C-alpha cells in the first residue's frame, strides 16, 4: 500500500509502505505539535525503526536539513530508499542495521528531533533503555525533542534522566509520547 | 503617527503611536523569530515600556491568551487603551505605573513571553537589573522567552542567572537580544 | 549648599547637598524617633534616593555598621562619595543606578533600617510598589524599620503586607511615614 506526505514542499505526494505497520491523523498531529513549538528549518533528525520512512520524509518535506533513517528490515530499507528518491529531497541518509545496536554505538553528530515508531514486538522497557542511550551516546543535545509512537495497549514509557515530558496525546488506539532534553 | 499590526487576526490593522520612539521590519522579524520557536497560542505575555502597545498587540493578534501592558507615561497609556479598543481583541490588561517599580513588586502570575523596548535614556545596566528581577520576582517560569529591543549605540545587555541567549540580531541601528529561562 | 550632620560621632560636621530637593528638624526628629525605639549600633542601613547621603551618613555617625546608598543621578552620587570621604566613617557602599531597578533585582543581604526620600516627581503608588518589593526581595527581615519622607501634598503611602505602621508625623510641609516589618 501507499500513504501521503501531509505537509511541507512534498505535501500530498505519495510514498510506499512496507508490509503493514499498522494513520494520517497521527502523523499530521505529530508535526502540528512539534512545529507549533520548534521551526524544522535547519534541524537534524533521527528516524528510528523508520519502516516506510513517512516520519523522516515528512520532516524533510517541512525543511529539516538532515534525516538519518535507521531500519533493520531489508525490504523496508528498500522501500525507504525508493521513497527518498521519489520525493527528490536532499539530506537523507539510510542506515540499515539493528536499531538498538546503532543506537548503542552512538555518534558524535547530535540531532534536534528523534522520531520513533517501534514494531509491535518491542517492549516498552527496551524502548526505555533506547531513550536513556539517546541521552548518553551523543545522539541528543540541550533542546532535542524525542517523539515515540506506540499502541495504547503498550505500557507507557519511562523517560530518563533530564527529559521534560510534554503532554501525552492519544488518537484512536495510538499514543504519542513527546519529551525534550533539558 | 500610526503603524500597522503585521500578522495574526488583526494583521494590517492600524494603531496609534504616542510622541515617538522611534520599524516594521524589526517588529516583523521579532515575531518571525519567536513564532518559529514557540506557539503563541495560549501564551501569557508581558509588554514592558509598552509605548504604543504595538508589540503586545501583535502577540494578541497572533493568538496570545493575555497581555499585561506596563507603561509610565499617561498619554502613552491613553494611546495603548485606544489601541486595545480599536483592535477589539480579548486578553489585554493595562497597568500604568513606573515600570521598574512594577517589576520590583513582582507577581504570582508568570508569563511565557516578555517584550521590552525601553526608552533611549534607560541605561543597559538598569535593564540588566530588570532582567534579573524578571527571574526572581515571579514574572517567569522555565521556558519563558525575553526579548529586548535596543538602539545599537547602547551597551549590550548582561543576561543573568540561568538564561540561555539566542543569537543576536541587528537591523539597521536597532539590536534585538533574545533569551529563554532554562 | 551645605547642611550639617545632627548627632553621633560626626555631629555638627558639614556635608554638601546636590541641586536641591528641597530640613534639620526633619532629620533630627527622624533619628530621635528611630533611636528611641531601636539601637543603631551594629545595624545595616539602606538609603534610597540618597541625594546628598544626609540620612545614611547620619545613621553611620550614630553607630550603624553599614549603609548602602542608592542614587541614580551622577552629580548626586559624586556628592555622596565626597561626603563619605569627608566624614571618614567606615561601612559606606555607594551604588549608582536607577533606584527601583536596584530594588527590583533584590539582595541576599537584608537591612535593619530603610531610609527613603524620593524626588517630588515620584508618585506615591510607585513608592507603594517599592515598599512591597522591600519586603519580598531580600531587603528586609523581622524588625526592619522603614522611613519615607514625603511632601504633605503627596498622597499617603499604602503600606503592604506585614508592616505595622508607627504614628505619622508632620513637620511644616513634610510628612514622615514610619513602619516596621512583622
Amino acid at each position: 500500500s501507499m500513504t501521503r506526505i501531509i505537509g511541507g514542499v512534498a505535501g500530498g505526494r505519495r510514498i510506499a509502505v512496507p508490509p503493514r505497520g499498522t494513520t494520517d491523523r497521527v502523523r499530521e498531529s505529530l508535526f502540528n505539535i512539534v512545529t507549533a513549538r520548534r521551526d524544522l528549518t535547519g534541524l537534524a533528525v533521527l528516524d528510528l525503526y523508520a519502516g516506510s520512512g513517512a516520519l523522516g520524509l515528512e520532516a524533510l518535506s517541512r525543511g529539516a536539513a538532515s534525516v538519518l533513517f535507521v531500519e533493520s528490515d531489508q525490504r523496508s530499507a528498500a522501500v525507504i530508499a525508493r521513497n527518498i528518491e521519489a520525493l527528490g529531497l536532499s539530506g537523507a541518509t539510510l542506515r540499515r542495521g539493528a536499531v538498538a545496536a546503532v543506537v548503542a554505538a552512538g555518534t558524535t553528530s547530535p540531532v534536534d528531533l528523534v522520531l520513533a515508531d517501534p514494531p509491535y514486538n518491542v517492549d516498552s522497557a527496551d524502548v526505555d533503555a533506547i531513550l536513556a542511550a539517546l541521552g548518553t551516546n551523543g545522539w541528543t543535545r540541550e533542546g532535542t525533542v524525542a517523539v515515540v509512537e506506540r499502541a495504547t495497549t503498550c505500557a507507557p514509557l519511562t523517560w530518563p534522566e533530564g527529559w521534560r515530558r510534554w503532554p501525552q496525546r492519544v488518537y484512536g488506539d495510538t499514543r504519542l509520547e513527546l519529551a525534550e532534553r533539558l
